[PDB]
């Protein structure tokens, strides 16, 4: 029993975090084999961030301009190259703690763990979701740039996010590990804003099934709905459209609890139109959308890494 | 900006998780130097749990009855002893991954990270608080016994909790790393129940100061309160009494934001009276009590 927002164990990622300094800027880097990955804005200064030509700023830097620190040991940079918005620093030493890994690009709604770091030192780990507007509601301060997002599947670490910046609403923007931004964001000091956000419907449904598994049934009803009727209701409440793929993905949870996906949708419709009426679901007065169907299955089954 | 429930990086603890097997029972152990710590109920045969005599069950055991597995390597047990509700298995290999550590006993209201494990394999990490009723609202399944709670301030891991059991309300009970239970609980399957739980007042106040630091001020008011009038109101909402120690502890946050502790207490009084009125504080529709004053300073500053 119990349902917590749970992160993956961060150990395999902790062994890869390094400090990257270039000029007056210090941020975090990911050391995998003999390459250190970090945001390319590490080469930028005060005037530079306003309108930066990164190829021009990069051609002016030499290997020794980049200071890489792994714990109390300085790594020597022997090469440098740019791939989209990520800088790749070739180092002389391969990381002996390099885990089995992949670089993966996630879709909005998918969740991941973030190992927040400052000066190449991990300070905390939290779980979060890629919002439908491509931002993450994270917890970051200055010097957190280069912190990474990941999932673990068996013994393989899938790196899916690298932190680049904070937007004026307090939300965060970043890239996959190939340097491609999530969302319509650019790595520069300019007027940018997150678009109107929506609720991740398949995730709320998964969390309602987690509540049923933990013994919370007050919200269930005798009713069912159609996918078409529910999608009209969901669109009215800034909820993401629920697709047939979402319905299929929820199949295992529907079989385990005996509540058809469109039966749980009729519960969700009633919650959206009437509220909770002073009640909570899993200790929450709001409908939680940062647990995927797979996160619910993993936590309510005990999968280990 | 942003305020999340944050756990400590679990790496230093992952390198200590082992599987402990005695007969048909398998649970988790903490391998530090040449000792493996685990709940002493690993020697019980289910029926034993109603009225176990641990001294009588342990005297019947030898070193080779305990199977310890660290990854794919079996450790050899060379000694065994009981300290309160913890079994200490002396092993022939010191853990090369032993971090700098301490055993600390925490007070209710204190927070910590839990590395939930099954078969000596870590599956997840989450942030918890010791409830005023000495239970923890964790997320644990069968086989999670022996999972540990910790804080990592600087490079030193302070182990403060070891999981032992789930109570009938779904909440969890356990011990410090010296085997002393938190609360009036016993490692026995007798009728036990968590006492009425209360809200950790000093933690809610700390979280209201975190909201002010992040720019949320809608809940503040022009009022102040005496400490006594605040506690008379707080007790009616099942909130823990706020002590002078709590007021002193909140001093730094009061100085940083310019809002006196008793002024912040008046806002809390009003929030308990009025509810949120469709608003949120730091993305929450409920008053959060699992962030200490120290956690707020650590994350916001
Ligand atoms: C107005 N800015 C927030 S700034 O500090 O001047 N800024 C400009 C900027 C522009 C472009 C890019 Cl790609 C990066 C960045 C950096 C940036 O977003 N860093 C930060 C990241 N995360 C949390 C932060 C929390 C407080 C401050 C910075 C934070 C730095
Ligand atoms: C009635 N029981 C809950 S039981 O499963 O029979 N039980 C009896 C018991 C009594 C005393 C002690 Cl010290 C331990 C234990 C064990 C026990 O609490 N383990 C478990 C621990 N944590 C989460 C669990 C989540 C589901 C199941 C067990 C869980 C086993
Ligand atoms: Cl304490």
């Amino acid at each position: 029993s119990g349902f917590r927002k749970m992160a993956f164990p961060s150990g395999k990622v902790e062994g890869c975090m390094v400090q990257v300094t270039c000029g007056t800027t210090t941020l975090n880097g990911l050391w995998l084999d003999d390459v250190v990955y970090c945001p390319r804005h590490v080469i930028c200064t005060s005037e530079d961030m306003l309108n930066p030509n990164y190829e021009d700023l990069l051609i002016r830097k030499s290997n020794h301009n980049f200071l890489v620190q792994a714990g109390n040991v300085q790594l020597r940079v022997i090469g440098h190259s740019m791939q989209n918005c990520v800088l790749k620093l070739k180092v002389d030493t391969a990381n002996p703690k390099t885990p089995k890994y992949k670089f993966v690009r996630i879709q909005p709604g998918q969740t991941f763990s973030v190992l927040a770091c400052y000066n190449g030192s991990p300070s905390g780990v939290y779980q979060c979701a890629m919002r439908p507007n491509f931002t993450i509601k994270g917890s970051f301060l200055n010097g957190s740039c280069g912190s990474v997002g990941f999932n673990i599947d068996y013994d393989c670490v899938s790196f899916c996010y690298m932190h680049h910046m904070e937007l004026p609403t307090g939300v965060h923007a970043g890239t996959d590990l190939e340097g491609n931004f999530y969302g319509p964001f650019v790595d520069r000091q300019t007027a940018q804003a997150a678009g109107t956000d929506t609720t991740i419907t398949v995730n709320v449904l998964a969390w309602l099934y987690a509540a049923v598994i933990n013994g919370d049934r007050w919200f269930l009803n005798r009713f069912t709905t159609t996918l078409n009727d529910f999608n009209l209701v969901a669109m009215k409440y800034n909820y993401e459209p629920l697709t047939q793929d979402h319905v299929d993905i929820l199949g295992p949870l529907s079989a385990q609890t005996g509540i058809a996906v469109l039966d749980m949708c009729a519960s969700l419709k009633e919650l959206l139109q009437n509220g909770m009426n002073g009640r909570t679901i899993l200790g929450s007065a709001l409908l939680e959308d940062e647990f995927t169907p797979f996160d619910v299955v993993r936590q309510c089954s005990g999968v280990t890494f």
